[PDB]
This record gives C-alpha cells, structure tokens and sequence, in this order.
C-alpha cells in the first residue's frame, strides 16, 4: 500500500503492534504519524512497568522530580506560559457560528468561542506537519467511564508528551484492555503536540516544552475529533477531561437525549442507613471538589464520592437520572487544600500522585499557599518557579491553580458504586457558587423550569455569570442548551430530581463569611435529603422554597446570624432580576427559550409582591 516506504510506519513501532489495532485505530495513527513524522510510535499498555519505567524517564531527563516524602509521588514545573487552560486559543469548529455559541447583541460570546473550518484548516496546517519531528508519539488507547459501561465512551488520544500520557493513566482508564473493549467500534479521534519539533527552535524553559504563540484547543463535533496544539497543561492536553467529557460530549448528549455536565457526584447515607446519590454543578473555584469529598461534620451521617468534577446523565428505562463519573481520578486544585477543608483530599494525595506547579518542601513533601499547617524549624520551601521562598514574600510558593492528579480508588471515600456500570440514581441537582451578598445559605425550586433558569442564573463571583458552571465548557449553543435541559419535562416517566441552589459565600457587612462551611455543609445537605424524601420542612419564599425556622441543624454553630443568612430583600432581589434579565439578553437573545423567559417574568413578579 505504498509505491515507496514513508506509508507504513511499522519500522517506527517501540511497543505494540500496529497490526494488532483494529483498523481503523491504525489509520488514525499512521495518518497522524505521517504528517506529525515522530521518530518513535509507541501503543500504551497502560501497565505498572510502562508507567515507572516512563516517569524514571521523566526524572532522569529533568522534567519532573520525585518527592521524596511520599510514596510514588512526583512534581511537574511548568513553564509559567504554559499554567492553566486558555479560553481564547480554545474553540469550537462547526459549519454555523450560531450553532456552536449565541450571537451576543453587543461585543463578544462569554458562551463560548467558535472558528469556521476554512480558519481552522489554516491554523491546523501552520503547526501539526512535522511537528513531531524526534520524539515518540504515544498512542494511548482510553475509555471515559467504567470500561465497557453503556454509559462509557472510548478515545485515542495521540501525544507527544510522556507527562500526557502518565496523567491520562490516572485520569482515565487506559491501556490494552480499552483496546480490547473498543474493538471495531468508534472512538473520538484526539490529537496532542507540544509543538517543539526536535531541534528546538526555540528556548526550553524549566524542561517544559510548549509553544505558546501557537498553542490552539480545537474542538470538531461534527467530525469527532479533538486537536490540541502548544500546550502541555491540564485540560488542554488530557484530552478526555474538558475537551472531550464536557465539550463534544455534551454535543452528543444533546443529539442523544442525555447530559455531560460540569458536576460532582456524591452519596450521602443519613444516619438510618438511607443512602441517596446528588450531583452538584459550582463553578471551577467554587468548592466541587470539597463536596465531592467532604468528612461531614454531623454525626451518624456518610459522604462517599463518586466524582468531583464531570457527570454523564441518562435517565434509564425506569426514568431515573442514572449518572456516571467519566473519570479515573482527581485533577484537583491544590492551594486552599488543608486538613480543615478537605481532609480526604490530604489523605488521598499521598500516595501515587503528579503534582503540578506546587512548592517542595526540603524534605521532599508539598506545599501551597492555604495548606494551614506549619512546617518545623529548618525546613524550607523552593517554590513553584524553582526559587527559595518564605511566608512573607511577595508572591505565592505555588502558583494559584496548581493540582494534584491523584487515582480515584484511592480515595478513602470513594463510593461502592464509583465504577458500577448502570450509574448511580440522582435525585437532586445542586447549583450554586459565590455570592457575597444577597443570595440565602440553601433553597429549592419550584419546578424544574424554574430550576433549569436557577441553573441559568449561577455565578461564579459576585459579578460573573457562569450558568450550569459550564461557561468555559458549552460544546453548542447555551440557548440551545437550556431547551434540551427543559426538554427533559416531557420525556414520560422521567423521574425529574429535585433542584436546589446553594450559597457557601454569602457576607456580613464586615466582609466576615456568614456560614462556616466545609463539612458543616452537611448540614445543608441533611435538608435537602428530607426534602427529598418529602419532609415537610420548607416555607415558600419568593425566590424557591427556604428551610423552616429550626429545619436546619445548627447544634454545635450558635454564633451564626440565622436571620442575616437566611434574608431575602426587595430590594436585592429587584437588582437580581434586572441584571439577570439585561444579561440572558445580551449574551443569548434569539436563542433564549419561552420557559425561560418566563421563569424571568413570574420571579419579577413574584418579587413584585413583596
Ligand atoms: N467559604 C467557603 N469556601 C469554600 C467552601 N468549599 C470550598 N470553598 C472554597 O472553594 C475553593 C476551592 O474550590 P476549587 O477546588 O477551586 O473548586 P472546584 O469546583 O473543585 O474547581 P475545578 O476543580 O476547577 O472544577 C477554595 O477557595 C475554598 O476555600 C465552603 O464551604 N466555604
Ligand atoms: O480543571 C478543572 O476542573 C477546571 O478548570 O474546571
Ligand atoms: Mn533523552
Ligand atoms: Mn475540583
Ligand atoms: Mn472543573
Ligand atoms: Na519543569
């Protein structure tokens, strides 16, 4: 199948076969090794052995150290370019701008970012040929979900960065067996470089090879590929995670009748052995993470996590919601992490964990700025950028979005059901983020309309809309969105869940928090499961349903402001639906449903009455 030799890649291969891929795996690969021309193609295993001897190779090389503190731990420095994901230089491709995000009545989409197929061919064309030009392409074969679960997708992603493929270990399933279970089916088509082409054309800085000017997060739904150019970091070159587990997957899921959301999923037993499963969608720096895993603070009750970040949705043949987490483990946000506001988190983290853009500690341990835990006398601190550090510099020892990449059955509380393929019943909804004025501790929808346009109207600070937490993450167009959400009303049978909407973040008038939070969330929650269970503990309130005087346990919390927490202005509330309205017009106008406008309308007037 060649007049010459440059076709067949075969006398590249290092480890695997590419006849023993199914085809059309192969000619993904060697398509991509053709025009990305690596010197190596190596098919991952996803073994023990590929895995120690890869980061061995990483240390040996300089581009991550060991921690010598922990067990099988390990420490990424990035380049400071590189850090964190890059909302301009991350797009969607679709034949029709209108599709893929709304067209805003003035400036531009917070919604979203689309490119047309003629910008993309392009820019795909500047930076993909050679680009692999003496390094090893890996091949890593990985299912997004329990590996053979309905509700499970497979991949292939193509990297040409070990750091991807070892954290692609812990945060998906991958190896052999996904092969096996891929068969001739399809898989979503992901392809990563770097962009630094051997010999380097440009400066290495901290053995962290990116390209910045170039780098470009490429989305194509309707050809189910993934294409990601320059940048080694986080979401933008673990593939699975945001680029395919929310932004094509959500596209799917809107063609399919189900949801890929922004959410965590967590169990939650009370203390008579009644166990309900809860997803809850807070934008990225709004505490998922803290919830996913929290050790509650009320006695005889459980947590147990089944995910902290993305949640695949489908309602089965008996109408529940049946959710999946779609990963394998925990990418999560290191600073503000300390036994106080995470304690599973500590626990969970030491042991086989990359961490990436985080102090080290002499001793080889890990450090970061909300740790909350002092160090003894001698023990110093190299910060994120390879620099000695104390307390009272100037600029944090890591860097504000650093993460651990930690594996999921670790967890001390991960939940029984974390990898059961049917997924887990969910019979509430939570949305929330940080408002720091205005908005109560907790409340209920009315309907789930009124909870689609509570999920609408999230922020994730005071000032920014980050509706479903899934601003960065929207794979078509929000309008189109919220009607598939409020489509799910007229699915039969469908056992809609209960919606709430919660506020870690409210204020007093000195800047004080007015909740303590963190595990006293349990206490939250404890409502929200009676409410479930149809408990008669809610009194209506203009904006949803609010817990009863005494409803909520406050035992060992006497020094909280019930009346300040729990408040509900006119005045406030008159803003809020204003600025809720001028917002839903300006960024999804044309496209904004019926029921949501009139979720808008009957909120005003509802408030109206006060
Ligand atoms: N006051 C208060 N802060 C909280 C609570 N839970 C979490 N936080 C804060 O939330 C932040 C940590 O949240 P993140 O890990 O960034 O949030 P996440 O939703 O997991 O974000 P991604 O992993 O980026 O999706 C820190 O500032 C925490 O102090 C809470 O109950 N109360
Ligand atoms: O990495 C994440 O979870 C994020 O950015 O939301
Ligand atoms: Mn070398
Ligand atoms: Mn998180
Ligand atoms: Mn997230
Ligand atoms: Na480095």
């Amino acid at each position: 199948p060649q007049l010459h030799n440059g076709l067949d890649f075969s006398a590249k291969v290092i480890q695997g076969s590419l006849d023993s891929l199914p085809q059309e795996v192969r000619k993904f690969v060697e398509g991509n090794a053709q025009l990305c021309q690596p010197e190596y193609i190596h098919i991952c295993d996803g073994s023990e052995e590929e895995y120690g001897r890869l980061l061995a190779h990483m240390q040996e090389e300089g581009v991550i150290r060991k921690l010598k503190k922990y067990d099988n731990c390990w420490l990424a420095l990035t380049d400071p370019r590189d850090v964190a994901r890059i909302e301009s230089k991350t797009v969607i491709i679709t034949q029709e701008q209108r599709d893929t995000v709304p067209i805003p009545k003035s400036g531009q989409s917070q919604l979203g970012r689309w490119m047309s197929e003629e910008d993309f061919e392009k820019a795909f064309n500047a930076r993909f040929p050679g680009c692999m030009k003496g390094r090893t392409m890996y091949v890593i074969p990985f299912s997004m979900g329990p590996l053979g679960s309905p509700l499970a997708k497979i991949g292939i992603e193509l990297t040409d960065s070990p750091y991807v493929v070892a954290s692609m270990r812990i945060m998906t399933r991958m190896g052999t067996s996904v092969l096996e279970a891929l068969g001739d089916g399809e898989f979503i088509k992901c392809l990563h470089s770097v962009g630094c082409p051997l010999p380097l054309k440009k400066p290495l800085v901290n053995n962290w090879a990116c390209n910045p000017e170039l780098t470009l997060i490429a989305h194509l739904p309707d050809r189910r590929e993934i294409i990601s150019f320059g940048s080694g970091y986080g979401g933008n070159s673990l593939l699975g995670k945001k680029c395919f587990a929310l932004r094509i997957a959500s596209r799917l899921a809107k063609e399919e009748g189900w949801l890929a959301e922004h959410m965590l999923i967590l169990g939650i037993t009370n203390p008579e052995g009644k166990k309900k499963y809860l997803a809850a969608a807070f934008p990225s720096a709004c505490g998922k993470t803290n919830l996913a895993m929290m050790n509650p603070t009320l006695p005889g009750w459980k947590v147990e996590c089944v995910g902290d970040d993305i949640a695949w949705m489908k309602f089965d043949a008996q109408g529940n919601l049946r959710a999946i987490n779609p990963e394998n483990g925990f990418f999560g946000v290191a600073p503000g992490t300390s036994v106080k506001t995470n304690p599973n988190a500590i626990k969970t983290i030491q042991k086989n964990t990359i961490f990436t853009n985080v102090a080290e500690t002499s001793d080889g341990g890990v450090y970061w700025e909300g740790i909350d835990e002092p160090l003894a006398p001698g023990v110093t601190i190299t910060s994120w950028k390879n620099k000695e550090w104390r307390p009272q510099d100037e600029e944090p020892c890591a860097h504000p979005n650093s993460r651990f990449c930690t594996p999921a059955s670790q967890c001390p509380i991960i939940d029984p059901a974390w990898e059961s393929p049917e997924g887990v019943p969910i019979e509430g909804i939570i949305f929330g983020g940080r408002r720091p004025a205005g908005v109560p501790l907790v409340y209920e929808a009315l309907s789930w309309q009124h909870g689609v346009f509570v999920g609408a109207a999230m922020r994730s600070e005071g000032i920014m809309h980050d509706p479903f937490a899934m601003r960065p993450f929207f794979g078509y167009n929000f309008g189109k969105y919220l009607a598939h959400w409020l489509s799910m009303a007229h699915r039969p049978a469908a056992k809609l869940p209960k919606i709430f909407h919660v506020n870690w973040f409210r204020k007093d008038k000195n800047g004080k928090f007015l909740w303590p939070g963190f595990g006293e969330n349990s206490r939250v929650l404890e409502w929200m499961f009676g409410r479930i269970e149809g408990e008669d503990s809610a009194k209506l309130t203009p904006i949803g349903y609010v817990p009863k005087e005494d409803a909520l346990n406050l035992k060992g919390l006497g020094d909280v402001n019930v009346e300040e927490l729990f408040g509900i202005s006119k005045e406030f509330w008159e803003k809020e639906v204003e600025e809720i309205d001028k917002y839903l017009e300006d960024q999804v106008n044309a496209d904004l449903p019926y029921e949501i406008e009139r979720e808008l309308r009957a909120l005003k007037q509802r408030i109206s009455q006060m």
